């Protein structure tokens, strides 16, 4: 909507109406740079002033009240301050400034010079004599610069500034009017445009504040609180056709071909404008990338080298114009070169690794611009604060220049950049421009007519498409001399445990078979369950968008073309307790593997447009869920099993207020702790290799700091509850019962395989009772879930039914459950559990995807990797009276109750 201005930058206005910008600098030590700026130039001329505001500029010069004559420059000289070097003045189309450079040490001669600049704002004498001694100083300035530069300038003027008031009004005006303008009549001018609410006083430099702003109060507050007369605007009209140019002038010494555009030029003050210019900025650089490279590999013999270049022509255009330099006078070959990179363009566009170099170039610029901003050019950073001053556009930070470029530039496509380009070259205010220095070259001078026809020849060429390189991508990370491995212990046959310096485990074990794949799985002990009532539901979001960004300097398209160069793959999942970070990849190239680990934790990013999308889609489904009946009442069910505010869902205001920034800081938070994380690698590499990517990739990462504290479990509902609810549209009852059971000893591998075996057996008697008996249930489900945190297991009874039949359904279900848990398991169900289980066992060390999850799976419900591998042996332990001992210890008498029915209506 708005950009910000820079926190340094102070801007006022006197109560006179004249404005003010103080901008501390220190490059330069103890200087200052004072500048007055009129916001008049030529424009602003009658067509009888023609040449006047720039007469008025000299005439400052040459009189005032308290130093008539040459008086004022005598005083500066008496100051160390010469016209020239460190006193100057000039006046373009827009405005007029006067300014000085001087030392901030001597203190009396920065009043002097607050002095002189309150004098040229009001007190210019104009005398008579002074004025014609003017007219020849500025008439033979006019006459001795009329070079090579000047004669093509003024031969490309027509063209160029064609419908501006800029072409009829050039700052030095007519020499006519210099010759016969009279005193009174530059006194005329100068009353009316010199007035303080016309005025800018500029401070840039080694100044404080409060020093300079009673700079500025002390000696230009008494000015008369006039107003000048109001600015005019001449709108820019398009002009709608093609012209064509031949400039010869044998002074000049390159020769070549140009095509011009003219379009708006928009001023930079919100979000919408900064892309706007961005991308006719980057078409700009696109060009001359692939230009250059095309030089470089020698594919343009051809020709000389050329350019892509904007120029402002008037206050709201500007000119795109591309050149290409002959080699010699080889006008021909130059004309091919232009329109053959042109129709490549308009046939193929840019790739995304052309559009990807150029953000990558300027972004590491704007990063080294944030760093060396001490020392920055006094004059330039003056200028850009002058032109924020004209234009009336924020003048925005290094670093707010760095942040807003990173976040808006993601905004601008290959497709993006491809309608601009398509609507540039359907543009018709455009002149074709040839250059010629000699005889020769002009006789080569392609016609209108040659142009035109060689412009249709390669539209109708069916070109091939540029390969650019496209620069080298790593993810390398400086090692830690300091990380080393502390402890190492043997888990299992096949497992191992390496703690680092850092406080972070390691779990190695080595998959049979040669699959040449490698999997490291990062598990951290943070949750979303470590979060506030309005961060918890948006954790998995906010990691889910960071996962699909870039990392350390890529961009999410550089990390993909890296990620498929060095064949990587990347997952995350945010769980309650603990968040899983997935990275599989080659075990003939395992440091990429490792790389992508560390600068997901260490260097992570978030991409806008993807939150944004979450956020919105979040708001959406909020927005539509009396749509989503089951939906609705499944978290009318959640909300009533708990007693815990992380239930409810979040707000529209909510899911807003959660920014892009405060879900990286949030997804930085899981990894933030190397003691919270256990890396899960499988795989078959050279351990010595896999050692030293370990302390180099995994022993590196240091403790960031997080208040997360370890996850706290959802508050359970104290009371039952026994909830009806008419809501659906449909003639299906959808009825859930839950049952909490409270767990005295943790649940162990053993429990865990004797409860799941019941609750098979328990979801066949359901199978066959509730839904197989005539006119039952639709669907029937028996499930088992085991919280080790909160030591409980629930169990719940899920079925969709005919309404008339919820309450005996239910009824006849729970009659169901307490027959099987008298009867407990046969011998021929422990059996057919035990065969079952056996298969999935002799696959679970069969891909190493899977074999990883496994001892991810162990750690998360056992607090133990190596769980896992005692199960064949228990299962071979499991006995009938073992299971029913166990069921009737854990699933005897429920602590709670909670039931929901939906109904129709
Ligand atoms: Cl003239
Ligand atoms: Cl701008
Ligand atoms: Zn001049």
């Amino acid at each position: 909507a708005a950009l910000p201005q820079d926190e340094k930058l102070i801007t006022g206005q006197l109560d006179n109406g004249l404005r003010y910008m103080i901008y501390p600098h220190a490059h330069p030590k103890d200087q200052v740079n004072l500048w007055l700026q009129i916001h008049t130039g030529s424009l602003q001329e009658e067509d009888n002033e023609l040449g006047v505001a720039h007469f008025v500029e000299h005439m400052m010069f040459n009189g005032t009240k308290t130093w008539p004559g040459n008086k004022v420059i005598e005083t500066f000289e008496s100051m160390g301050l010469r016209f020239g070097r460190d006193v100057n003045a000039y006046t373009s189309y827009d405005e007029t400034v006067y300014q000085v450079s001087l030392p901030t040490t001597q203190k009396q001669n920065l009043q002097q010079v607050m002095a002189i600049f309150s004098e040229w704002s009001n007190a210019a004498t104009f005398e008579k004599l002074e004025v014609d001694a003017e007219r020849g100083v500025i008439t033979e300035e006019w006459r001795a610069h009329q070079d090579a530069k000047w004669r093509t300038s003024q031969a490309r003027r027509p063209f160029l500034l064609a419908n501006t008031r800029n072409l009829d009004r050039e700052p030095i005006g007519l020499m006519d009017t210099v010759a016969t303008v009279t005193p009174a009549q530059l006194r005329q001018f100068y009353q009316r445009w010199y007035q303080p609410n016309n005025m800018t006083f500029i401070v840039v430099g080694d100044i404080d504040s409060k020093e300079a702003l009673a700079l500025i109060k002390d000696n230009l507050s008494k000015l008369p609180a006039n107003k000048a007369a109001e600015n005019r605007v001449w709108p820019t009209k398009a002009e709608n056709h093609l012209r064509f140019n031949i400039i010869n002038d044998k002074e000049n010494r390159v020769n070549g071909i140009a095509l011009y555009y003219r379009l708006p030029m928009v001023q930079v003050n919100d979000e919408q404008s900064f892309i706007e210019q961005a991308e006719w900025s980057m078409l700009v650089q696109l060009f001359n990338q692939r230009l250059q490279e095309r030089i470089q590999s020698g594919e343009l013999k051809t020709i000389s080298g050329g350019t892509a270049r904007s120029v402002k022509i008037a206050p709201d255009y500007q000119s795109l114009f591309f050149r290409v330099n002959a080699r010699d006078d080889n006008m021909q070959d130059a004309a091919n070169a232009l329109m053959a990179e042109l129709a490549t363009i308009d046939q193929h566009g840019f790739s995304a690794e052309e559009l990807d170099d150029v953000k990558s170039t300027r972004l590491t610029w704007l990063k080294n611009a944030v760093d060396q901003q001490a020392e920055r050019d006094l004059r330039m950073l003056t200028s850009r604060l002058a032109s924020s001053s004209l234009n009336n556009t924020p003048f925005l930070s290094p670093e707010e220049t760095y942040q807003l470029s990173k976040r808006l530039w993601q905004q601008i496509t290959v497709q993006s950049l491809a309608e601009k380009w398509q609507q540039l070259r359907k543009n018709q205010d455009a002149f074709w421009e040839q250059m010629v220095n000699n005889e020769v070259a002009a006789k080569k001078a392609l016609s209108p007519a040659a142009i035109l026809a060689l412009e249709k020849e390669y539209a109708n060429k069916k070109l091939a498409a540029y390969v650019f390189p496209g620069r080298n991508l790593s993810l390398t990370v400086d090692a830690d001399p300091q990380a080393e491995i502390s402890s190492k212990e043997t888990l299992a046959e096949n497992l191992t445990s390496l703690t680092l310096s850092n406080g972070a485990r390691v779990i190695l074990a080595k998959s049979a078979g040669e699959e040449q794949k490698l999997q490291i799985i990062a598990v951290s002990n943070k949750g979303d369950l470590s979060f506030p009532a309005q961060q918890k539901s948006l954790i998995a979001l906010a990691n889910k968008a960071v996962s699909g960004s870039g990392v350390g300097e890529l961009s999410s398209s550089s990390l993909k073309r890296w990620s498929a160069e060095n064949s990587v793959t990347m997952s995350s999942k945010v769980s309650g307790m603990n968040t899983l970070l997935s990275v599989s990849a080659r075990t003939n190239n395992p440091e990429p593997g490792f790389q992508l680990i560390n600068q997901r934790i260490t260097h992570s990013t978030i991409n806008d447009n993807i939150w944004a999308s979450l956020q919105n889609a979040q708001i959406q489904a909020l927005k539509t869920l009396d749509q989503r009946p089951a939906e609705k009442f499944a978290q009318q069910m959640y909300e009533t099993r708990y007693a815990d505010d992380r239930t409810k869902l979040l707000q529209e205001n909510q899911i807003a207020q959660f920014t892009a920034a405060d879900a990286l800081a949030a997804d930085r938070q899981l990894f933030s702790s190397p003691a919270d994380i256990t890396f899960v690698i499988v795989g078959n590499v050279a351990e010595d290799k896999l050692v030293a990517l370990i302390t180099r990739y995994l022993g590196s990462i240091k403790h960031s700091d997080s208040p997360l504290a370890a996850g706290k479990p959802l508050t359970r509902a104290t009371d039952n509850a026994s909830v009806t609810v008419k809501e659906q549209n449909e003639p299906v009852a959808q009825v859930s019962q839950w049952k909490r059971y409270d767990s005295r000893t943790p649940v162990n591998l053993p429990t865990r395989m004797a409860l799941d075996a019941f609750n098979v057996a328990l979801a066949k008697d359901l199978r066959v009772n509730i839904r197989e008996q005539a006119s039952g249930a639709y669907s029937v489900s028996s499930r088992l879930s085991v919280d080790p945190q909160a030591k409980d297991i629930s169990h719940l009874l899920a079925f969709t039914c005919q309404p008339e039949r919820h309450d005996e359904l239910l009824t006849l279900a729970n009659e169901v459950m307490v027959k099987r848990l008298a009867k407990g398991i046969s011998e021929q169900e422990l059996n057919e559990y035990q065969q079952n289980v056996q298969r999935s066992l002799d696959i679970q060390q069969r891909s190493v995807q899977q074999l990883a999850n496994t001892i991810v799976n162990s750690l998360i419900q056992y607090d133990d990797p190596a769980a896992w591998t005692e199960q064949e042996q228990l299962l071979k332990q499991m006995t009938v009276e073992n299971v029913n001992t166990a069921v009737k210890q854990y699933l005897s008498h429920p602590v709670n109750t909670y039931t929901g029915v939906l109904l129709p209506k």
